[PDB]
């Protein structure tokens, strides 16, 4: 598996490091969970998909630390805070946070309601703020930390089909930069990690067809598949000591598309 | 030494890899040489500064491969190509290129002449194109490669004091993006690596005073010194297999300033 490929880096500073990943049960989040666990980190993740989450954690029980799973709905901030506190009691103070969960469900401009606007913000942006809010004091006490906010090239390409989603993901830029200014005095880096079109299992099974492949080939500079591992490795570097002075950045891993 | 600090990553794919660095005798270039040497790469570098270059190579003579040095003035394209060919004859096809050499000497708008304009472009931009031109066939034949072009945050901050330098450094964006598009079909990544104000020896002795220290602290999000190793570790990642789908980027390592 890509997270155990011997050609790729090993990051000694991740061993035993407490790492929290949201939306970790499937897709890129699952790749984050697997990569960090195989680096020796003490992983925990939250998600609504319990069956996928339990199977992921069981796959990774031979890691140095079996990943901790707590189920919660990230649109419920009280539940999110309760889950993080429960996680802290099991893995100790949080040293790295990957704000990954999202929902890119399509919506036409004419159909958006105030409630559906709010739901999109809640699932794509709001939880990134409150997850970070809940971990700052741990990272301050540790003498530093790393927060990785998942962005998107969707709004950079000016994709139609989901204008509130594009707004929510562009908003991550402002979130990252505002947190980076305030938290940098404490050794806390905050960065936006921006994926291109990643071939998650869901994207392969539901959305990749001939026109998709042709769009990828014309857009990307490199005619190859962007994989979850390409994003996971970048997150490892951003959470490791190796990137101590990288903060407030939009770190794009997309084959040269956007 | 930062390049041998056990807390940082080891990149297995760099072992034995032929890596060429321009302006590698001092400052950040020397840190590039040192880092790639300590990762086990087969390093070669060019520079005008022969005394510093021989000392740097001799000091790294206990690495897996002693870095190869060939002297040249990179503003002379024939000398640059000949130096690269001398290097190829010793370490074989080039797998990775770090285009680092530069000269940021200050100049009043009113004092620039046609010749002084051309020399600024020659030492700051032109050699990046031609060193890239001289390694592309190697990278094609190897099935891929990585070209790292050194940019600057100076033009991003709109610094006064050296307008042709600022032009040359902004020009690296177009160079990187144009090559990335043309060379991506061959598995060649091209990225701009953008340092902040890095505390090289030359920067401390010549440019860092109380004024500079105040600007750094107000500008950077993280109130700590940016060091050459911060940039070198990013270059290691960009040249290693771990960054196979990162191309056409402006990779900024600057403590959150620009
Ligand atoms: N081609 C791609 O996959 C793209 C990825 N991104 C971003 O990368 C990150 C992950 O991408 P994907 O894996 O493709 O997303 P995905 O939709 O396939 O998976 C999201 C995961 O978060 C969980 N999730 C969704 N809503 C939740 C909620 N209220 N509460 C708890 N968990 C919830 C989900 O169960 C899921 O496991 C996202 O932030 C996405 O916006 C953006 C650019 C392209
Ligand atoms: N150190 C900093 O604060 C910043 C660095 N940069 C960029 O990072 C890269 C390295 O920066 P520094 O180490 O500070 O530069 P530097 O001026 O201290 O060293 C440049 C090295 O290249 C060699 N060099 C200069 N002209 C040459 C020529 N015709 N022929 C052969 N060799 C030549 C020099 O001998 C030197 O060893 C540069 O491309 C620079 O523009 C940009 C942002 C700030």
């Amino acid at each position: 598996r890509s997270a155990q490929d011997e050609r790729y880096a090993r990051y000694p500073s991740l061993a035993g490091r407490a790492v929290l990943i949201t939306g970790g049960a499937t897709g890129i989040g699952a790749s984050f969970v697997e990569h960090f666990a195989r680096q020796g980190a003490r992983v925990a993740f939250v998600d609504l998909d319990e069956q996928a989450a339990r199977a992921l954690a069981a796959r990774l029980a031979d890691a140095a630390h079996e990943p901790v799973f707590v189920a919660c709905d990230l649109t419920d901030i009280a539940a999110l805070r309760g889950a993080i506190e429960a996680i802290r009691a099991r893995i100790g103070p949080i040293a790295a946070l990957v704000n990954n969960a999202a929902n890119d469900v399509r919506h036409a401009i004419a159909d958006v309601t105030p409630d559906s606007f709010d739901a999109c913000i809640a699932v794509n942006l709001r939880h990134q703020f409150f997850a970070a809010q809940a971990v700052i004091d741990d990272m301050k006490r540790l003498g530093g930390g790393s927060i990785v906010n998942l962005g998107s090239i969707s709004w950079m390409l000016k994709n139609a089909g989901y204008p509130v989603y594009a707004s929510a993901k562009a908003a991550v830029q402002g979130l990252t930069r505002a947190l980076a200014r305030e938290l940098g005095p404490f050794g806390i880096r905050v960065n936006t990690l921006v994926p291109g079109w990643v071939m998650t299992d869901k994207q392969r099974r539901l959305w990749l067809d001939d026109a998709g492949r042709a769009a990828i080939k014309a857009g990307q500079c490199i005619d190859a598949e962007l994989l979850p591992g390409d994003l996971a490795r970048m997150a490892l570097f951003l959470a490791a000591d190796d990137s101590r002075m990288i903060t407030a950045q939009d770190v794009v891993v997309d084959g040269g598309w956007a």
